[PDB]
């Protein structure tokens, strides 16, 4: 959990312009969060990047979890192996606004982070899931009380997010 160079937004929320895959390799975190869907099919966005960085080990483990336990619910999570990226991967399902899901469940999705004293995470329901990323950061700040280190790949979004907090 060697986190450094994050902007400290609040007492417990940190943000950095970084690829979550590269941060995970650098930081060696206890927990990396996946922006998952309910059947843990890691096809695109953050999930695709994390799975490809494990050379599909995450997808094989995820398929076994689903076969045995069935799909997650929106706002839910499970803990699986972090493989080479982290000790654990917390797979968290935020609502997919682009596929017509409800923004109230974004708070429930972020509540899962409170089970872990420190996490490396993406912004939930952002990118291809279609939520306003600045709203997602506000929900994170209001909901998560443990130490969350947010990786935002796109420097422009990072600067927009920091500006919404500082200006
Ligand atoms: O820049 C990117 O492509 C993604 C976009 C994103 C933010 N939240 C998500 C939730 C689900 C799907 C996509 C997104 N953001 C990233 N942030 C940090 N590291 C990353 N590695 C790959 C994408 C990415």
């Amino acid at each position: 959990n060697s986190f450094s160079g994050y902007l400290k937004l609040t007492d417990n929320v940190y943000i950095k312009n970084a690829d979550i895959v590269e941060e995970a390799k650098k930081v060696k975190p206890t927990v990396v969060v996946n922006a998952a869907n309910v059947y843990l099919k890691h096809g695109g966005g953050v999930a695709g990047a994390l799975n490809k960085a494990t050379n599909n080990a995450m997808q094989v483990e995820s398929d076994d979890y689903i076969a045995t336990n069935g799909p997650l619910k929106v706002g839910g999570s499970c803990v699986l192996s972090g493989h080479n990226l982290a000790k654990h991967c917390l797979h968290v399902v935020g609502p997919n606004v682009n596929k017509g899901e409800d923004i109230q469940l974004l708070k429930s999705a972020y509540e899962n982070f409170n089970q872990h004293e420190v996490l490396l995470a993406p912004l939930l329901s952002a990118g291809i899931f279609g939520a306003d990323p600045i709203h997602s950061l506000r929900v994170c700040v209001d909901t998560v009380r443990t130490n969350v280190y947010l990786a935002v790949f796109d420097k422009n979004l990072y600067d927009k997010l920091v500006s919404s907090f500082l200006e």
